[PDB]
């Protein structure tokens, strides 16, 4: 369950999540667009899911893609600020999951975000240990999908 | 249009937004549920829109409502963080608009939020000048509906 998944994020994982977010979160426009573009480059099959965003090849130039990327970063910001209270983390994760469930995104597909996140972290000198801490947070959301 | 609305956000207006958000933004969960509950009390005509949240009268105890309130606060967070770049502000307000547009929320409906905001601010010692500042931020979203 979502609680089980969340309830496991240990004090060390919370620390790595926060430390890394201090950096990749300080520049939401840049990193967020980086996440999306990388996701499209490595998993072309997901481009169709974003038809409403227009031409995603435009990158930073596409306002729809830019506004979406910035907003996505605030969803993560929200998850990070609720790390100390499982109760709050869970209920916010639940609301969030609804959007991707109606979007027909399965747990396995949503998991594809791991690759990109890993690459954005690396570009900032945050190795495997950190990528793993993020896969745990991503796992909490997967438990609600 | 939206851009003309964004221009209304002058140095003073943006300054008042930041100064107040610094206080009401430190307790997203607290102030978030206050806005929501103040709305349902001053405008029972809108409760129908939040059928999915269940018994909103419950307040903080309602998990679905609490998660929604918190998330709502991050949306505003996103707007305040884009006050320097109207371009960024506009693209995010647009993505945001698409959410309520699909919920059949008209600009007239959205404007009803000004009342609650004004009351939450006042409970934190923020007067009309401040409520007038947020009124303009809200108008940007309205021009996008
Ligand atoms: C780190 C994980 C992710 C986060 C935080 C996230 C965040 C978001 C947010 C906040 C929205 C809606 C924003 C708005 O409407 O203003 C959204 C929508 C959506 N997401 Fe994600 N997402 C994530 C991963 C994914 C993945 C992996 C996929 C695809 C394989 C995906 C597919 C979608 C789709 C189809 C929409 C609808 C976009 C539209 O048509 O406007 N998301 N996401
Ligand atoms: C301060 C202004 C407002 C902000 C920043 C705001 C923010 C939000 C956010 C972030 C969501 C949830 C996004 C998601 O999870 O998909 C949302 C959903 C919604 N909003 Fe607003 N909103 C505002 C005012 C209003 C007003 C005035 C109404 C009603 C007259 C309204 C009606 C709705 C409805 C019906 C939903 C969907 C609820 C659900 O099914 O979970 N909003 N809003």
């Amino acid at each position: 369950s979502v609680y089980d998944a969340a309830a496991q994020l240990t004090a060390d994982v919370k620390k790595d999540l926060r430390d890394s977010w201090k950096v990749i979160g300080s520049d939401k426009k840049g990193n967020g667009v980086a996440l999306m573009t990388t996701l499209f480059a490595d998993n072309q099959e997901t481009i169709g899911y974003f038809k409403r965003l227009g031409d995603v090849s435009q990158g930073m130039a596409n306002d729809k893609l830019r506004g979406h990327s910035i907003t996505l970063m605030y969803a993560l910001q929200n998850f990070i600020d609720q790390l100390d209270n499982p109760d709050d983390l869970v209920c916010v994760v639940e609301r969030f999951a609804v959007n991707h469930i109606t979007r027909k995104i399965s747990a396995a597909e949503f998991g594809k975000i791991n690759g990109p996140i890993k690459k954005v972290l690396a570009s900032k000198n945050f190795g495997d240990k950190y990528a793993n801490a993020w896969a745990k947070l991503v796992a909490v959301v997967q438990a609600a999908l």
